């Protein structure tokens, strides 16, 4: 229905706003673009599903996310990818792990404060009906 298409358009407006706020935070610059295969040819041999915030906006605009939960799976993948590629005790690895945990915790905190649980449940029920 038109009403259902309006619900999904509001979901995309909400997701774009959360994503652009994460992308302007200086702590999360390393997560704003895909890893450059030239600088890091080893990356795509270890990490099987690369993800970054520019890819997330592209996916919002392609209608890939029908629920909040769908979107948070990709935020969780940006974080898990950084934890698995950078697992060592040295300061460069510890700094990117701390920034990756902060990106994940920040996204979940904005959604807890600013999403209504009934809007999230409406999107699930429309998705399940399709
Ligand atoms: C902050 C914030 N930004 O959007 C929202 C908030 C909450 O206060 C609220 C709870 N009931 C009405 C508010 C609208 C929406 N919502 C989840
Ligand atoms: C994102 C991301 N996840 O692990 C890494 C990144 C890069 O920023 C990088 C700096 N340039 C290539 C290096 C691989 C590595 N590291 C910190």
């Amino acid at each position: 229905s038109m009403q259902e298409e309006d619900t999904f358009r509001e979901l995309r407006i909400f997701l774009r706003n959360v994503t652009h706020r994460l992308a302007i935070d200086k702590r999360f610059r390393v997560f704003t673009k895909p890893v450059d295969p030239d600088e890091v040819p080893d990356y795509r041999t270890v990490i099987k599903e690369p993800m970054d915030l520019s890819s997330v906006i592209s996916k919002i605009d392609l209608h890939k996310y029908l629920t909040v939960k769908d979107y948070l799976r990709d935020i969780d993948l940006i974080c898990s990818n950084a934890l698995e590629y950078n697992p060592d005790r040295d300061p460069g690895d510890r700094l990117i792990r701390h920034r990756a945990c902060a990106l994940r915790d920040t996204a979940y905190a904005i959604i807890k404060e600013e999403l209504d649980e009934d809007f999230e449940q409406l999107c699930e029920e429309i998705q399940e009906s399709r």
